[PDB]
């Protein structure tokens, strides 16, 4: 349990998490594995913690964006293999060997530089990326295949391991656009087969293709939002198969509460003024722990009432107006629940024209977070003291 | 120190050191700097900025809550360090136990305190006035008396300072700004009929600094400018000398394609090419700091301003090239290349915010490479720490 001194927090219900893997996993054929997608200090709720319960719940192998954050996890003691979804340097081939991380890869320069900078002994393990339609990173043209292929043969320590794709559209009602990926990624499948390629281990589903489509499993499925307990889009929400428990949650506390008589302003550029003699409490979270001023107006919750956020977000502080006097100490929750109410990351997200995703994701490194198991604090992280 | 992503921030201390050199210089000879680095150090790294603006004169520090300030002093900077937002009473002892001193204003905070204290340590605070922030601080003569009754338990808080902040010195006109430093020399007055000597007096943030006359009092509080940014654009014209930005974002081109006519890019397909195109990716998304709300903006790519297409993903975004590039060629985001410059105030004003927002909000997982004089002098990687 890392000391903090501030009254703000992260919470991580490892129950859910937990809950949320062992669910997909029955829900899938048992013979698919599932990669626990940990990128993005995983998805705002820490590398470690969450990695290491997928793993126990039942996924088998991890995946990141880059390789730094692999090397968080291996240094951790996790040996769970590891896949680097986004693209590397070619300068990290031995690196990456050398902690036993798969990359992506999938350009014939990339093999031709690592050629140059391979140390002669290290063999390291590779996914090919097909882009069937994701337009991001990945091959899209067999005669691109073939050149990729026989650069390849100059470079044995390169070893590969799976293929894989990813879906634009899978968390849109409408599936026009799926349907054509899919048809593609075949497609691709079998320009492999005519070079003489053995995929070996195939995934193409995130949650939202998991949750919903036959067929499209392969050896394995790649698992973020919905192990983080959260549905990949508002319109797909109605309709999964069984209820997502939601991982985290968001706290800060009551830090000053006063009257201000009315008129008077509140914050930068006095953006805000009272009505009549008001109640404004603060809380110490800010923009710079993620909470951007574009949620100037949003409502959270205190004592299960939401209650606005008034006058501009500052760096480290928020004020809020309130219908009656609070204790200091009051707990003001920004994601999560009170009594009866609920606010989630999605309703945040809504309220700040973005998805999810990215309220949770951009949570600061800066806030401590809390892990809970079976209702118990079993862990603490605050990586201010790290570093 | 390592780093196995080609994406990164460049802060030049240079910048840093001449910016603060400027402050000093501008400012009375009697007065000191405190170099405000929360958040951070506004994105650019709170321990090599702490370093060289000591280093350039500044003689304080200030951080947002107690966990920063002991970033600090675990990397064995020792000047005064005051922590400005609020803290909950049970960090008395160990702000005390690392000389930090905190911003305390609340009889209830002391009244806490008291049961809490470790019985031995002494703490530093500063008292906040409240002139118009409408954020923490005491607002009223009967409040600051309340405060001053409950301290009579609290033998082992020691006053070392009296501040205030304004909320609109970065607005052309100054009418609230004035109404804030009459209010604070009547909540002065206030203390001074009490008996107490502040002590050292603070109210001027980066802007109040660079414009007004008679509120430098004994010290001044610097974020935004220290890292070379002006606090507005509509006050940009009246500063006195020109500030040299610190901080600059690259990646390079990850991976290079051309998309035929029609094709789709990134989630929910929100854009298609017009022709065969060439589209870029880079390696930085909105776990980067680096938010949705970009699509359409213009990164720099070989001197030109280039749009973002698509949809911005976690960890990836891309870009609308006119012509093929090689792979590895730098793509910048905040800053200098060639014949252009991209100034964190544009990337705010595209996504609706400001400067400060933009800088604070570079992810932890970026790392920062520092520049003194033309050469790397230091590489944090956070990742590596963790
Ligand atoms: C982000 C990502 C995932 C996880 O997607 P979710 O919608 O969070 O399930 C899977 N695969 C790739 C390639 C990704 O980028
Ligand atoms: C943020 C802050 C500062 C620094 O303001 P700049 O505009 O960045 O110079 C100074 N004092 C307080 C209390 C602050 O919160
Ligand atoms: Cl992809
Ligand atoms: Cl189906
Ligand atoms: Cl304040
Ligand atoms: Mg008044
Ligand atoms: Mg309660
Ligand atoms: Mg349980
Ligand atoms: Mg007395």
């Amino acid at each position: 349990e890392a000391p903090f001194y501030r009254d703000t927090w992260v919470e991580v219900d490892l129950d859910a998490i937990y809950n949320n893997v062992t669910h997909i996993k029955e829900f899938i054929p048992s013979d698919v594995e599932i990669f626990a997608v940990v990128k993005g200090n995983a998805y705002g709720h820490d590398y470690v913690p969450v990695a290491k319960i997928a793993l126990e719940a039942g996924a088998t192998r991890l995946a990141v964006a880059f390789l730094d954050e692999a090397l968080v996890l291996r240094r951790a003691g996790i040996t769970a293999p590891i896949l680097v979804l986004g693209p590397s340097p070619p300068r990290d081939i031995n690196v990456a060997a050398e902690n036993d991380v798969a990359l992506t890869v999938f350009q014939k320069e990339w093999v031709d530089e690592a050629i140059k900078l391979w140390d002669g002994s290290s063999t390291m393990k590779y996914h090919i990326n097909f882009d069937s339609g994701m337009g991001r990173i990945g091959i899209r043209e067999r005669k691109e295949l073939k050149g990729f292929l026989k650069s390849l043969e100059g470079a044995p320590f390169l070893e590969l391991e799976g293929v894989y794709t990813h879906f634009a559209t899978a968390d849109e009602v409408e599936t026009s656009y799926f349907d054509k990926q899919y048809n593609t990624f075949l497609e691709q499948l079998s320009w492999l087969k005519e070079f003489g390629v053995d995929p070996k281990f195939v995934h193409t589903a995130n949650s939202a293709a998991t949750l919903r489509f036959q067929g499209i499993t392969f050896n394995a499925v790649r698992i973020g939002i919905a192990m983080y307990g959260l549905s990949p889009s508002v319109e797909i929400r109605p309709f999964l198969p069984f209820k997502l428990e939601p991982a985290l949650s968001l706290h800060t506390k009551v830090a000053h509460i006063k009257q201000v008589i009315k008129g008077d302003g509140i914050s930068y550029n006095v953006t805000y003024r009272t009505k009549t003699e008001e109640w404004i409490a603060t809380v110490a979270i800010g923009y710079a722990d993620g909470w951007l001023r574009r949620l100037q107006g949003f409502e959270v919750l205190v004592n299960g009432k939401r209650v606005p956020i008034v006058g501009r977000v500052t760096m480290d502080q928020f004020m809020i107006h309130l219908p009656c006097e609070v204790p200091l100490g009051t707990k003001v929750t920004l994601i999560g629940r009170q009594g009866d109410e609920y606010i989630s990351a999605t309703e945040v997200a809504e309220y700040s024209g973005t998805i999810n995703y990215e309220i949770i994701t951009t949570i600061s490194f800066r806030v401590p977070r809390i892990f809970i198991r079976n209702g118990k604090v079993v862990e603490v992280i605050n990586y201010l003291n790290d570093i």
